[PDB]
């Protein structure tokens, strides 16, 4: 230990050992609703369990789902209903009957399952959840007390009540939005509370049963990918929806006016207009972020690692006036940044985030993502435009980073390839190793798998190799989306094929 | 610049930059004897400017060379005669022309060499460079001049007047070694020196100013280089020869007994080992100077390139140690290097440095750990990542970006060679990876893979560029003989080379490193 002096006895065994918070891996995106089954779509019983094995003989080690919030009746889980709740229609009936909340006569007659019509789907499922919901409330057994376990845990409640009051409400008025209840709702008296908890017991009771079953479900899923080495990665949009309990029961986080209305909303310039409301980050700089921090909390009781979509506005934000009937007219303001991280890790301990930081971004954006570790993302289908500096092509990767085909707002890789530019396709081929066209998508694939991107993700329709039908959803339409669902005679004992030439580059490259 | 308020007008153009210090690039490995030509050994004249020319051509803006140094009798740049000199032979003739140095009529008549012998070369070149020589000491105008600022300068004299004198002293006596020189001689007795200079002033004045035509002729070279958009890349081995000006004027910086030879001399461990048998540095004692010796080694390859790679850089973290005495290196220690003190030591010397850690190999997390710390890149090697599983570092998913990626080196055979020979089992491992067309094109699959690398830099010989089979191996380590030899054949001119231009320039536009 000191200049031209002897080492120690071994010196040659003291050798570079791999980082493990660098291992590779690859993993598949499929949205539980995509599951094969009876009742007009996927749930969280048998088939989850299935994927999770079949998942685990490919080699993957992450499973990556759609937020798992309840959707908007187009059935879109990035304008969901809550920011905290579970989507009680993936719910599995059948697991219902194993808990003796249901009999086994009880269930409806299977429907065909082509694709998830939401409509469809609540109609036949939606009595049987409540008439389950009904019956748990009713006993006082085991599952009772698990339950009360559920309603009174302190993490649980600082979203759930809000939530199922919200939702009374909602029920029990005729109104567009909470802007228009009458006066002591809209601004939540603390009588006019206790006068809904009243009024409306039976209904919030079954709110937050129902709320039980999904959590009973979705952490029995959980516990089954942990043991199989699978870890699920969620997603969350940035902004939530004005007609929510998330912005309702904490108005003075968001930038409303004295009447409850917001001031400004979310979007992007030449333009697009979300319409969002937005977050007052001056007044949750004050409380340390406690909502935020809260949101996070639950999105780790939910998954192991999470993305955020639109991450940019961690660190510049559009906000347009909410009068406006276009985008074009907002002015950038400054978001957070890192104080915002410092505040959940802080509350939370260490978190696993994925930032969403497609298109445009600022330079303070890429600062931000790099000052608290965050992965970004490559998309192999947006590779072939422009010139080699595209950040999309393979030799411009990051070891840390997230590596898709495509996501869910894009088209399959064989829908894409048929569509494809003439331009571009020709630049695809020169860089990318393929074959026969049916086997596009596998060529795709391999790039994927063969980047120094840390975590690959592929959509299952993909590794099912299936066109344009089977893409999930497409922007800025309003319908005909969120609906694929596995073909129904495609069982997880049909796809070994498929597990064995996955393996095998995961194999080749390093991912497993 | 506060939570909530306004950004100004113009935040959407506040767009990432790329950083100039990132730019991915390109490179030829190509030694300068290589180069064709009519007097038996390639050298900086018309081909090294043709050269040039067809590299810029094709985009790439790295030249690597081996080092430029006086090589040993068998043609080795790496068993050098003199750390810091260069290579005379490679003085072109018709430059000195040029200069008025030759008439041309004095130029010999052409001889064939489709490979260096250094022999014929130092036959037929040495007279005239030696007359070049004479007549540039015996004029009075410019050119003399520049030698007077060439010799006088501090930075040349530090290291030329020792290796004059060494090589007058080595010329003048019958002995192997400067161990076995009379004593006042090898221990540099003032006056025993003086007496050096007046009995041997002819050959010392003429070494002088022959280094001089070799820098003047380098320094034109690496002014065209720089003009048409190319960086140079040298090579040093970390250790220099026992017999040689470095060691016998500088004593006291090696690790050397009372008597002046060897304590210790340089190797590698099992895996009998591998006994090269160069003396080492004292690195506690060149503490005490602040390191001026390895100070001015660099401040020297920095005069000759814009970056340099050292041979062995483990080295400079723990180093292998054996007994001079010893007949096999199994029997050393492995020994504490200076670390980082002395890259801060060189830093404050000479400012900032571009080296390449040659790091193959077993390397220990010190290695690892020292390189990084000084931001210098390490390698890969293609023709290394097909044994073993997924995990050897010369995959290219395994690459880094501050990295050199090369197909192969001049201690490899080239990709068809190598190929030719190659296990059955990596074979098939190979053709998994790589995408292969036919056998005879196999030099540019494994082409095509470095330049689609992360790695920033991505350095290809000549010999797989010309996609040429084993006999133009440049080196085979533990053979003594038929290394060092190979050229460029007589018939491939550059111009006859614009169908590889183009196919090189397609895959550095495909993978971004124009």
């Amino acid at each position: 230990i000191s200049v031209g002096e002897d080492f120690p006895s071994e010196y040659e065994q003291w050798l570079p050992v791999p980082d493990p918070e660098s291992r590779r891996r690859a993993g598949v995106l499929l949205h539980p609703t995509s599951f094969r089954g009876p009742h007009g779509i996927g749930d969280l019983g048998e088939e989850a369990f299935r994927f999770i094995d079949w998942l685990h003989s490919t080699g993957c080690s992450v499973w990556q789902v759609l937020p798992l919030v309840p959707p908007d009746e187009g059935g879109s889980p990035y304008a969901g209903q809550d920011a905290n709740c579970g989507n009680t229609l993936l719910i599995s009936l059948d697991e219902l009957v194993k808990d003796g909340l249901l009999i086994k006569d009880e269930l409806p007659q299977p429907i065909d399952a082509d694709s998830v019509n939401y409509q469809t789907a609540n109609k036949l499922k939606s009595p049987l959840i409540t008439k389950a919901a009904k019956r748990l409330i009713d006993g006082n057994g085991e599952l009772k007390s698990k339950l009360l376990d559920f309603r009174n845990d302190p993490s649980i409640s600082c979203w759930l009540e809000d939530a199922a009051y919200f939702a009374a409400i909602d029920n029990t008025l005729n109104a567009y939005s909470w802007f228009e209840w009458p006066e002591p709702l809209k601004n939540r008296h603390l009588s006019a509370l206790e006068a809904i908890y009243e009024s409306q017991k039976e209904f919030i009771d079954l709110f937050i049963a129902k709320q039980f079953l999904f959590q009973r479900q979705w952490q029995k899923v959980r516990e089954y990918a942990r043991r199989q080495g699978v870890d699920i990665m969620g997603d969350m949009p940035i902004y939530v929806g004005y007609h929510s309990a998330d912005v309702w029961a904490n108005k003075k986080h968001f930038l409303l006016n004295k009447k409850g209305f917001p001031l400004l909303v979310s979007g992007v310039p030449p333009g697009q207009l979300w319409g969002s409301p937005l977050y007052d980050w001056k007044a949750m700089e004050s409380d340390q972020y406690s909502w935020w921090v809260n949101r996070i909390r639950r999105a780790q009781d939910l998954y192991d690692e999470c993305r955020i979509d639109h991450f940019r506005g961690f660190a510049g934000f559009w906000a347009v006036p909410s009068e406006a009937k276009v985008a074009m007219v907002g002015r950038w303001k400054v978001g957070p940044g890192k104080s915002l991280f410092d505040a959940i890790s802080k509350g939370v301990g260490k978190i696993k985030i994925i930032a969403e930081d497609l298109g445009v971004i600022t330079k303070d954006v890429v600062e931000l993502r790099k000052s608290i570790g965050a992965p970004g993302m490559a998309v192999l289908q947006f590779a072939f435009g422009g010139g080699a500096d595209n950040p999309h092509l393979p030799h411009n990767h990051e070891v840390n980073q997230v590596v898709y085909s495509g996501t869910h707002d894009n088209d399959t890789i064989r829908g894409w390839w048929d569509t494809l530019d003439q331009e571009e396709k020709s630049k695809a081929m020169k860089y990318l190793s393929i074959a026969g066209e049916d086997d596009i998508s596998w060529s795709v694939i391999q790039a994927a798998f063969s980047s120094t991107a840390q975590t690959a993700i592929i959509p299952m329709q993909d590794i099912l190799g299936l066109g344009s039908s089977a893409r999930m959803n497409t922007p800025a339409t309003e319908v005909g989306n969120w609906g694929w669902r596995i073909p129904s005679s495609t069982s997880f004992d049909n796809l070994e094929t498929e597990s064995d030439r996955l393996r095998d580059l995961l194999s080749l490259y390093g991912r497993l």
